[PDB]
């Protein structure tokens, strides 16, 4: 109730801008995706919100992909992401790779996307 409260808004500027790393914001998952990946595990790539923007430069560790796999990081669950690391690709793209993250709320629980979120432009 008043739902983007649960959410960390202004995170992702945070993230892109101040390059900030301490914080353990709380995000929702807009959708998820495999990349095209070849012999090697599968990758996930993310569109996330934080209530004000939506951003899709995040990539899933690999040692998460149960997580999507038994379905319980899905779209609409809330997740607060516990530890990230910001890669900058040679054409200046920032990708946001999550390495430990925790469900909080579970898609099914949550059911909709949250507030209404602008893409980010980097
Ligand atoms: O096949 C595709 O569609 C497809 C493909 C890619 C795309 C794929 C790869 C890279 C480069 N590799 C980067 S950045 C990278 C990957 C893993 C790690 C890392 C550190 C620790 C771990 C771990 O434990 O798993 O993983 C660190 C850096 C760029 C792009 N993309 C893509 C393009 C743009 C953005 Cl912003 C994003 Cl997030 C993904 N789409």
């Amino acid at each position: 109730s008043h739902m983007v409260g649960q959410l960390s808004r202004g995170a992702i500027a945070a993230i892109m801008q101040k390059g900030d790393t301490n914080i353990k914001p709380i995000l929702q998952v807009i959708n998820i995706r495999p990349i095209t990946t070849g012999n090697s595990p599968p990758r996930y790539r993310l569109l996330m919100s934080d209530g004000l923007n939506t951003l899709s430069s995040f990539m899933l560790a690999t040692q998460l992909n149960p997580l999507v796999e038994e379905e319980q990081l899905s779209s609409n669950c809330v997740c607060q992401i516990h530890r990230f690391i910001v890669n900058t690709l040679k054409d200046g793209r920032r990708v946001v790779i999550l390495m430990e993250l925790e469900v909080l709320k579970s898609a099914e629980a949550v059911g909709v996307k949250i507030g209404n979120p602008v893409p980010y432009n980097e």
